[PDB]
């Protein structure tokens, strides 16, 4: 401690004054870090938050600069500890609060998952959502966010169900893990059955030995790892997807009165499914607010009738449960001994499952399975997997959403298209029918147009992929009988349906490819040269070196905000601040005023 | 090295004919421009093969009786009874015929498989010819742009 | 205010300094923004 280049002579003798000496000449540093730090940690973070916000307060003082320069000797251990929000409100002016991070939320947030959700929260907030309900999304998100920070920290009877915990917890953490490793089973399948060959008999010929048994193996492993993966995303995603709909149901239910007062429409399946559920026992398992049935009816229930209310939303016959509650309540209760199973709501597991047979995840790996399932049948079936890199990488789920994107404009140009076909297969049928003989020797005539059917089919099959009409697959004319007309329908056709309706569709993709590239550049670049919170720009704080980079990093953090939200949400009320305490305020009336709209600290003082 | 190699190979001394263009400006825009979107055109290009493999493995399943490449044989001498041939076939006639698939190999013309042959040939021709191959090409020449 | 040398108003007039000119002026306003402007100006007037 003396030699470390951090300690001077006095520092060392003060700390070794400090020593137990337990009577052979020996200190636990273990211990004695467990006693003299957190307390010491404790005050010191409380005295380096005051000194900071005199710092960012009061500058240039050169007493305060001693006493700043004494303040970031401290500093330089609570830098990763103290966080900082602009609020505005209660004083008209832009308020710098701050508080606490933990450690645990820390590593929390640098958790994969929370970053994926991060970054598709950032798309589809800066695509779809414009500035009216951006600060909903945004709060909405800091909620999800950190009860999926909760749920990956948490990430005979005591003998199986401590194993399948720990399973289960294991197949959640490597769930990316297990897709790779399907992903690499799948391209290997695929390849030994590109090495193939036929004798009506289908052999493995290509190779001697070492391949068939090989093949099986993978196969059910390729469908082992389907199976790992399906159950680690049902323990690991499911809880935040039925988390978010809880949250929106149980809030439909208590502002706007969805199933008391404005009874959804009969198109909209989630208002039913959600209807369903809304007088089960255990209605918010994971929304950890247990009290907005009571809320609800305490809302509604003078004016629909509390009886009603109770009946409809479920607790049956419990009216003064609350009072019987709070007046000699029970202490606790067992289990059971002869229900071991069926203590578990059908109606809520039902309702889950619906929930999750819709999740379009969910979906896509239970086809996953099933089509590993039939590869087991038939091993071709494996080349379905190859498809899962469209979905892994970004740019092929551009082309994919792509190929969606413009869907109705794609349907109805394809239909145009048969539609012109249709009449050029018509008026081809009734006039140019000697035409369409489709043969070199015969003597047999192929006629293709001496039905309507086919030929309309033949239309449609040849003349749109002939890449030049449908003149130049069949006889020409050579007669002055029927020359010009015949020349005629068919410039006619090569024009409309070939470098018209055709090219019209190819523009669509194309386009929709280039929209769908172009927004992901303009998203990547609203994030990169604009603030996400207050959004006032980048040539404002283009004044001083790294200004941006500061500004956005320090000042208006989107992780500092949700470690603000979850600090308050953890803070144990009634210890509050002024600030916090109205933030907490506004929050709960859903108002989110307090963000800074249209300015920030620089632009308001000095 | 490539002068070098001409000395050996008289012909090696083609591949200077290259230098104009890295010596001219928009020569070197169009090189930089084949280069430019280079994840984008090796990721699409994949995505075909895979359609390609896709429309493989479902001609090589059903419609294996109609890859029969020859005028008089008497051999046949079909494309289509081996895997690998046949995807080879697919990726080396089927995206190049500037209309598909189906308009080198023989016509079903029988109420058999004709419904369901035309929709694979239609859907090749759309998604491979008219939809991936335009999306490379428009790649390269948004690039150029 | 300050005096300019022939010497190097010609170094300045030969070809490879206007090719590292002009160069310099197309990837600093194509990849280089304003942050970093006048860091790759600087650099390259040293590099000049
Ligand atoms: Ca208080
Ligand atoms: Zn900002």
């Amino acid at each position: 401690m003396e030699s470390h280049k951090h300690y001077t002579q006095s520092e060392t003798e003060f700390l070794l004054s400090c020593a137990e000496t337990d009577e052979n000449e020996t200190l636990d540093y273990e211990e004695f870090v467990k006693r003299f730090h957190e307390p010491a940690k404790d005050i010191g973070f409380n005295v380096a938050v005051l000194l900071t916000n005199l710092s960012e307060h009061m500058p240039n003082d050169t007493r305060l600069q001693t006493f700043l320069e004494l303040a970031e000797s401290v500093l330089n251990y609570f830098q990763p500890f103290l966080g900082r929000i602009e609020i505005m409100g209660s004083a008209k002016r832009i308020e710098r609060v701050y508080f606490e991070i933990s450690e645990s939320s820390r590593t929390q947030w640098e958790k994969p998952q929370v970053k994926e959700s991060k970054r598709q929260f950032i798309f589809d907030v800066v695509n779809e959502g414009g500035e009216k309900e951006k600060m909903e999304l945004f709060v909405n998100f800091c909620e999800d966010t950190i009860f999926e920070m909760q749920l990956a920290a948490q990430i005979f009877w005591k003998k199986i169900i401590a194993y399948q915990q720990k399973l289960l917890n294991y197949f959640a953490r490597n769930f990316y893990n297990m897709r790779m490793l399907a992903l690499f089973v799948a391209f290997a399948i695929n390849f030994i059955l590109l090495f193939y060959k036929v004798s009506v008999h289908y052999v493995l010929e290509e190779s001697s030995g070492y391949m068939e048994p090989t093949l099986r193996i993978l196969a059910i492993l390729h469908t082992i790892i389907s199976f790992f993966c399906i159950i680690g995303y049902y323990c690991l995603k499911v809880p935040l997807v039925i988390f978010k709909r809880e949250k929106e149901v149980a809030r439909k239910l208590e502002f706007d009165g969805l199933y008391i007062t404005e009874q959804p429409s009969e198109d909209d399946i989630k208002g039913q499914w959600d209807r369903l559920v809304i007088n089960t026992q255990s209605f918010p398992n994971n929304y950890w607010d247990k009290f907005v049935k009571r809320k609800v009816m305490d809302k509604y229930g003078e004016f629909y009738g509390r009886d009603r209310i109770s009946e409809l939303l479920g607790m049956d016959k419990a009216a003064l449960d609350f009072s019987d509650a709070r007046e000699k309540k029970k202490p606790k209760k067992d289990s059971s001994l002869s229900a071991v199973l069926n203590s578990i709501d059908v109606k809520y597991q039902m309702w889950k499952l619906g929930v999750v047979f819709t999740d379009n995840s969910f979906l896509y790996l239970a086809w996953y399975m099933t089509m590993s399932v039939l590869g087991h049948y038939n091993n071709f079936f494996f080349a379905a997997h190859l498809l899962d890199i469209a979905m892994g990488f970004k740019t092929l789920r551009t082309i994919l959403s792509s190929v969606t994107h413009n869907g109705k404009q794609l349907v109805l140009t394809v239909g145009l298209l048969a539609v012109v076909v249709y009449l050029y297969t018509v008026v081809a049928f009734n006039f140019f029918r000697k035409f369409y003989n489709k043969s070199e020797d015969g003597d047999t005539p192929d006629m293709k147009c001496d039905d309507m059917l086919t030929c309309y089919m033949f239309h449609m099959y040849v003349g749109v992929r002939a890449g030049g009409g449908i003149g130049d697959e069949i006889e020409d004319p050579a007669g002055d009988e029927y020359e010009i007309y015949r020349i005629i329908f068919d410039i006619t056709f090569f024009f409309f349906v070939i470098v018209i309706l055709l090219a019209i569709i190819q523009g669509l993709i194309i386009d929709a490819f280039g929209e769908l590239r172009d927004q992901q550049e303009q998203v990547k670049e609203d994030m990169e040269t604009k603030c996400f919170i207050c959004g006032i720009g980048n040539d404002y704080f283009d004044t001083v070196p790294h200004g941006f980079e500061t500004h956005t990093l320090q000042e208006h953090n989107l992780a500092n905000y949700l470690f603000f939200l979850m600090y308050l949400i953890n803070k144990d009320e009634t210890e509050h601040t002024g600030q916090e305490s109205y933030v907490w305020k506004m929050y709960q009336e859903r108002c989110w005023e307090f963000f800074p709209a249209g300015d920030c600290f620089r632009k308001q003082y000095e």
